[PDB]
């Protein structure tokens, strides 16, 4: 089981993919300052590592922001769009 | 500022380097299953992101498992010791 670089937005947002019993499938990554739209295969369920995360999710209007420990669920063939003050690192699960 | 990939004993590792004004320069990073010792400069303060870490630290000669959310330092200009039983993700703070 080899771990994934995965690299977006020209380098602006990286993650490392990994499967382990307790995540199932999974990255850990960082998004640089930015704004970015990421559409979705599977379902996602991220949690905030470090910093904060602005999230506007399918079936709102409103963006809502997610802390360190903070946890929110993207639903599968979707997407989901992020504002970023300053570099925040997430959990992200392919469920 | 460009999110700095870093890889260690041959893809086992890999992390992703960054600063942010709520971590100081950090890392987030996976271990696959594995038996590692890394060298410090800098004191690390690391946090458990996912799964578990059995460390062996500086001062001690019994090993500590440390799970999601726990928090362990080590001192600068020193080493610590890790066995990994399946894929670990981890937070790393450079004080």
């Amino acid at each position: 089981s080899m771990l994934q670089s995965n690299e977006y937005f020209s380098g602006k947002v990286k993650s490392i993919g990994f499967t382990s019993s307790s995540t199932g499938r999974a990255s850990v990554g960082v998004m640089a300052e930015g704004e970015y739209t990421f559409g979705t295969a599977e379902p996602e369920e991220m949690t905030v590592v470090s910093g904060a995360l602005k999230v506007l999710l399918p079936g709102t209007v409103e963006w809502k922001v997610y802390t360190a420990g903070e946890v929110f669920n993207v639903p599968g063939h979707s997407e989901f769009h992020l504002q970023v003050a300053e570099p925040a690192s997430y959990l992200c699960r392919y469920l």
